[PDB]
């Protein structure tokens, strides 16, 4: 329909698509061979991920999303926007591609047998999501879901958060679960569930509990118990992210330091 941004408008010509990546809600995401995304060498080649429509009000959600990534600008620990294609009809959105796709899945594959993923790599995994979440808050942006299935893993073990903006109940915080309100502190709760999702090497939160009286059990103070081999400072950090009072929940800036003071044990 509408205009063309020289800061992001890419020629469809230099972009040969490829095989999908798999979800969902807003649109389909396919691997795609884009040529010359780095204009230093226009003969270069790389593998980027492209977002399209299936066919819709989803054309408004899709554009509303594209506009927002332009706003926040680049960053390391978030999926960065690379370019777009609105010129000749169908809307393509070109962004960074993480080959080890997805976290939650990143862990359940390197999962040892029951009794590679060393401890520091896992602190690296979380400390990156910490830095990415603080950036989103500072740009006045928000990310509600925040599961280990919303964090993508680059080729180099770099964590890039997926999706942001200005049913999955085990991750939601009380005030969002019952009052339907989301603050920066509701994310700090979700990040704690994420911390637990990692040190269990991709487990399911509150294992073996029906999603339904879960609220009553949290209405008692019963948070999940220290995963095995998780050193107490980390479970100590999860309990803080699970404090019922949001004003007693840590800010993301403090989750950066605590995790950085740990990463520095080395
Ligand atoms: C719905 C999908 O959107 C995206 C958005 C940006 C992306 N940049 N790069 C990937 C690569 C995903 C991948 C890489 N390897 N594999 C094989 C897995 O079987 C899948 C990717 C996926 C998704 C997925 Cl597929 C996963 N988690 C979150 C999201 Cl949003």
């Amino acid at each position: 329909d509408l205009p063309l941004d020289p800061l992001w408008e890419f020629p469809r010509d230099r972009l040969v698509l490829g095989k999908p990546l798999g979800e969902g809600a807003f649109g389909q995401v396919v691997r795609a061979e884009a040529f010359g995304m780095d204009p230093a060498r226009p003969d270069q080649a790389s593998t980027v991920a492209v977002k399209m429509l299936k066919d819709d009000k989803d054309l408004a959600d899709l554009v509303s999303e594209m506009e927002v990534m332009k706003l926040i600008g680049r960053h390391k620990n978030i999926i960065n926007l690379l370019g777009v294609c609105t010129q000749e009809g169908p809307l393509y959105v070109i962004m960074e591609c993480a080959a080890k796709g997805n976290l939650r899945e990143f862990l359940r594959a390197r999962r040892p047998p029951g009794p590679p993923l060393s401890f520091p790599v896992l602190v690296s995994c979380a400390y990156q999501v910490a830095r990415g979440m603080q950036y989103l808050e500072s740009r006045k942006c928000i990310h509600r879901d925040l599961a280990a299935r919303n964090v993508l893993v680059t080729e180099d073990n770099v964590m890039k958060i997926a999706d942001f903006g200005l049913l999955p109940v085990k991750w939601m915080a009380p005030e969002a679960l019952f009052d339907r309100v989301y603050t920066h502190q509701s994310d700090v709760w979700s990040f704690g569930i994420l911390l637990w999702e990692i040190f269990t090497l991709g487990g399911s939160p509150y294992p073996g509990i029906p999603v339904e009286e879960l609220f009553s059990l949290l209405r008692e103070g019963h948070r999940m118990d220290r995963p095995p081999h998780c050193p107490p400072e980390l479970y100590g950090l999860m309990r803080e992210c699970w404090h019922a009072a949001p004003s007693q929940r840590p800010t993301f800036k403090q989750l950066v330091e605590a995790l950085d003071k740990v990463l520095l044990a080395v």
